[PDB]
């Protein structure tokens, strides 16, 4: 089997991407936030606290006849942007671009924090990083690509985001039409439970390749590039007037500046993310202080291969026994 769904920026700055999913049986169509970062599907929900849902579209479960309580199953989730939420879980035919799961653990929200609430565009999770993340207790659950991989032609899954436009995920095949040149791929490590794997290098608009390792994963879920503190510096020291704001969070720069490229290194190959791709806009409305689409990692722990990066390239995230990913430029 195969899918094929078309993933849908929230905003005018691609903050995030909503890709629709059929849960339940008549189908409920949400729109969730697949994210390779983490490893829970969850949704808003008939029981979400009402005073936290504003505006999003929520599964009831009651209406589904294919929905099955999972008994005494409980999840809790906290991501890196210090959002979270929680609650109980069901089991449920899910659907994503015609490939159907049935018996998927569809997390059902009780309680969202804050930032979820307030994106009304947002209904949820799916989560795409590997099993082993997943939240729910006391027996953890699989992702919608676990349970449906044995089933795909192929093992595998593939990210195609726009630039301010539309893409596309890509279930069990790769659209040979959906890239140029040839895919170069590269080795992983699952000890953290992410699509983790090691770039060879960066370069700044038309400067010189630098050879250097840098450790991070691949996480359509974060918005941007957060890299080692050394490199990002180097992006912003090529835009006049950029500078680091702790007041604000991060590296912004002028309004008017043109920004830079910013190429990194999958093995010998190079995938290039024009400047334009790095502006994230005014720092609040009607400001001439930009939001830096680079950031440092330096407060993580991690470095993050978000959006800004991934949306550059056709990435294969091949769930073969030893999984690998792989990069194309597009």
């Amino acid at each position: 089997s195969t899918g094929s769904a078309t993933t849908t920026p929230i905003d005018s700055l691609d903050d995030a991407y909503i890709t629709p999913v059929q849960i339940g049986t008549p189908a409920q169509t949400l729109n969730l936030d697949f994210d390779t970062g983490s490893s829970d599907l969850w949704v808003f929900s008939s029981e979400t606290t009402a005073s936290e849902v504003d505006g999003q579209t929520i599964y009831t479960p009651s209406k589904s006849t294919t929905a099955k309580l999972l008994s005494g199953a409980t999840w809790s989730i906290s991501y890196g942007d210090g959002s979270s939420s929680s609650g109980d879980v069901y089991t449920d035919t899910v659907s994503v671009g015609g490939l159907t799961v049935t018996g998927q653990a569809v997390e059902s929200a009780k309680k969202v924090s804050s930032s979820f609430t307030e994106d009304s565009t947002i209904d949820g999770l799916l989560g795409l990083a590997f099993s082993t993340l997943n939240t729910v207790s006391p027996t953890q659950q699989k992702t919608f690509f676990d349970n449906a991989k044995a089933s795909l032609d192929s093992p595998v899954f593939t990210a195609d985001l726009g630039y301010h436009a539309p893409g596309t995920y890509n279930f069990g095949f790769i659209d040979t039409t959906a890239y140029t040149g040839s895919i170069t791929y590269t080795a992983v490590s699952t000890k953290q439970g992410f699509w983790e794997w090691t770039s060879t290098g960066y370069a700044v608009g038309s400067g010189t390749f630098k050879s250097t390792s840098i450790d991070g994963i691949a996480d359509t879920g974060t918005t941007l590039l957060y890299l080692p503190a050394t490199v990002v510096s180097a992006y912003w020291a090529q835009v006049s007037g950029a500078k680091s704001s702790s007041s604000v969070g991060g590296y912004v720069f002028p309004c008017s500046a043109t920004l830079p490229s910013f190429t990194f290194g999958v093995g010998s190959a190079r995938i290039v993310i024009p400047g334009d791709y790095i502006d994230f806009g005014p720092i609040s409305t009607g400001s001439s202080s930009c939001f830096g689409g680079i950031q440092s990692s330096a407060g993580i722990g991690i470095n993050i291969f978000g959006d800004v990066a991934l949306k550059a390239a056709f990435v294969v995230f091949n769930g073969a026994t030893t999984p690998t990913l792989g990069f194309a430029s597009k």
